[PDB]
């Protein structure tokens, strides 16, 4: 039987946008799609989804959250989907996707991460969209390096400086690549890698403009209106790194 508050369909709980502090009481053991997004939800119960091993799809989006708790999500081992976007995480757990084996769409877009927890996304051999926009990253989580299933790889919005070398190489199946929005350092020899990648693969560089638009100039140098990819190898140093 439904929560009070929410509704239900076949195994669609549907909790959105329902002012709701907590994730509710009474969901159902067979639930496979659960929706909470956009509600008021600042804290999360330990162990709150353990009993939910059915689960499919998980929306958290849109709601105040800081942290998880560690654990949160290791029973949910049938979970494909998890949106996490638009909330104000500071950190992760140690570990808190490692039991979701099946993960294909993973969106952190839009929180205040600025480091993850090491080999964070290591278990995760599916994963199709890695959306990690609008967040305060200052390194490529190495790690991504070994997601070879990717088609859409977002990291606009960040305080990324560089991406270590070869990091996309092993990406084949990329076709949407967010690089805006950050500020690229290249003064250092160390763009040179960055550079010469947008340079291969123009058409999948995207800005947005409301959706995915191609346009390999829009990563740019940090303080300037310079294309990433227009950088000259003389114009860079070593020595400033």
């Amino acid at each position: 039987g439904c929560p009070s508050q929410c509704s239900c369909r076949g195994t669609y709980v549907d909790c959105d946008s329902r002012r709701l502090a907590s994730v509710p009481a009474g969901i159902p053991t067979n639930v496979q799609i659960l929706n909470l997004y956009n509600n008021q939800i600042t804290n999360l119960e330990p162990g709150v989804f353990d009993r939910l091993v059915n689960l499919q799809k998980l929306y958290l989006s849109g709601n105040q959250l800081q942290a998880l708790p560690v654990g949160v999500f290791d029973k949910l081992s049938q979970l494909t989907f998890l949106s996490l976007d638009e909330n104000k995480l500071t950190a992760l757990p140690n570990g808190v996707f490692d039991k979701l084996t099946e993960l294909t769409y993973l969106n952190l877009n839009t929180n205040q991460l600025t480091a993850l927890p090491e080999g964070v996304f290591d278990r995760l051999v599916h994963l199709k969209e890695l959306l990690m926009c609008c967040n305060k990253l200052t390194e490529l989580p190495r790690g991504i390096e070994r997601l070879t299933h990717l088609t859409h790889l977002a990291l606009d919005q960040n305080q990324l400086k560089s991406i270590p070398h070869g990091a996309f190489d092993r990406l084949s199946s990329l076709t949407h690549a967010y690089l805006f929005g950050n500020p690229w350092d290249c003064e250092c020899r160390d763009i040179m890698y960055l550079r010469n990648w947008v340079a291969d693969h123009t058409s999948i560089v995207m800005r947005w403009d409301g959706k995915a638009v191609n346009d390999p100039d829009s990563a740019k140098c940090a303080g300037t209106n310079t294309p990433v990819r227009a950088v000259t190898e003389a114009s860079t140093s070593p020595s400033k790194c």
